[PDB]
């Protein structure tokens, strides 16, 4: 039985995806746990699954369910956004993580420029993942959360385990989770934390309108939004920089006309291979998806690059075109009930990071042949362990 995932490489889509999409856009596969699942790979069927709440994220955590991979958080945290919504916290969380917070964008620009100046001083080769994209993501999320910048690196170092895609429970994930929760709980008790997401959660925790909300949920919001935001923005920016480096004509165009960078980033989102696995959902009813009657209790995997390279929806899907008529209609941020709450922040992180890099390093190029990149395995993102560049 066809095994998923197909390839940990984030620099090229396997030819097999287009064949599946054409012939079998919903197809039985085996996951790393040995479970069977339905892999959905067309824009039409991916959108159908993501927009039908009977394909449940929450129920993927149920004991005894077929699993894509092992939990790395407590099972109730899989329903984190539902818990946030039920607690009356959605609006406050969203307001806290907007890129338009006063001074946030300038902080992003200043941080990016400082990171780049240090790389220039040290001399090529430079590692754009470990010494640019990931520190930029980490610094951004410390600022957004309102926590000390110097605490970023230790929180960041949880994530190479936190976002593993493992067949089995990971003992280090429990250690790191418990430690990171204790940290966020202490932050909520720290009177000096008055800004950002944790400053606002700290205030709401003392507000009688929220007296019922548990300390557990407040700390969980901090751990989950830091982890999801840092891994997603650092990994997306890293692999978008590869796509851009691979396209010198586009790199030069965006350097010459940086007002096109938002359109460029939107296409880089569309062609991004950062998510290593399909998005998992558990059927809570018998539901017809294409030619397959998915049965209650079965696992469905929504393959984002299946949708995003679907030529019916995005003609010439492998080409970056800055004037498509349907440019934000990709699924890079998901779709439906679980659409990424951080989407605007993720866009802005990448836009500013790329703007800064192109100004400082207009000649940026890989310093090794592209096949020498080392792609992280058994992880929820596809990323190169190092991204060596020259300029
Ligand atoms: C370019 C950057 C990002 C990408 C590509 C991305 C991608 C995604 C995708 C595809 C989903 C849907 C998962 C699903 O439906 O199963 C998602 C959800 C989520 N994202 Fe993002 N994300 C990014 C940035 C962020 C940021 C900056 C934050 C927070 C600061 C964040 C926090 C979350 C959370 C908490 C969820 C879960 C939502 C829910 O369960 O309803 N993400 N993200
Ligand atoms: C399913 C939840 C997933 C998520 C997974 C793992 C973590 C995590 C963070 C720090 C840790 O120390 C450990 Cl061990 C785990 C956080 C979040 N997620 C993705 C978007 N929203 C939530």
């Amino acid at each position: 039985l066809l095994e998923v995932p197909f390839s940990a490489r984030g620099d090229r889509i396997p030819d097999a995806v287009a064949e599946l999409r054409t012939r079998e856009p919903i197809r039985k596969v085996r996951t790393i746990t040995g479970a069977e699942a339905w892999l959905v790979s067309s824009y039409a069927l991916c959108t159908q699954v993501l927009e039908d709440r009977r394909f449940s994220m929450k129920e993927t955590a149920a004991a005894g369910a077929p699993r894509l991979n092992a939990l790395t958080v407590p099972p109730e945290v899989v329903n984190n956004m539902g818990n946030i919504a039920d607690a009356g916290l959605r609006k406050a969380v969203m307001k806290a993580i907007t890129p338009k917070a006063p001074g946030l964008e300038q902080f992003l620009r200043d941080t990016a420029n400082s990171l780049l100046d240090n790389l220039i001083t040290e001399g090529a080769p430079a590692d754009l993942r470990n010494d640019f994209a990931d520190p930029l993501a980490t610094a951004l999320h410390c600022k957004v959360l309102g926590i000390p910048q110097e605490d970023g690196p230790k929180l960041f170092r949880s994530l190479s385990i936190a976002f593993m895609s493992s067949a089995d429970p990971i003992p280090a994930a429990k250690i790191n989770w418990d430690r990171d929760i204790e940290y966020m709980a202490g932050i909520l008790e720290n009177p000096n934390i008055t800004t950002g997401l944790m400053g606002e959660l700290s205030r709401l925790r003392k507000d009688p309108a929220y007296s019922h909300v548990s300390d557990e949920l407040f700390a969980t919001i901090g751990v989950t939004f830091f982890g999801a935001g840092v891994i997603s923005t650092g990994s997306f920016l890293t692999t978008a920089l590869i796509s851009l480096i691979q396209r010198p004509q586009l790199r030069n165009l965006l350097h010459e006309k940086p007002e096109l960078i938002p359109a460029g980033v939107e296409e880089l989102l569309r062609i991004n291979l950062s998510f290593a696995d399909g998005l998992p959902r558990l059927a809570t009813a018998d539901i017809q998806v294409g030619d397959v009657l998915v049965r209650k209790g079965e696992l469905v995997l929504v393959l984002l690059e299946g949708a995003n390279f679907d030529p019916e929806h995005f003609p010439n899907p492998g080409s970056i075109e800055l004037d498509r008529p349907n440019p934000t209609s990709h699924l890079a941020f998901g779709r439906g009930q679980h659409f990424c709450p951080g989407s605007a922040l993720g866009r802005r992180h990448a836009q500013i990071g790329i703007e800064a890099l192109l100004k400082k390093m207009p000649g940026v190029d890989l310093a090794v042949p592209i096949d020498q990149l080392v792609w992280r395995t058994r992880f929820q993102r596809r990323i190169p362990e190092r991204l060596p560049v020259l300029w």
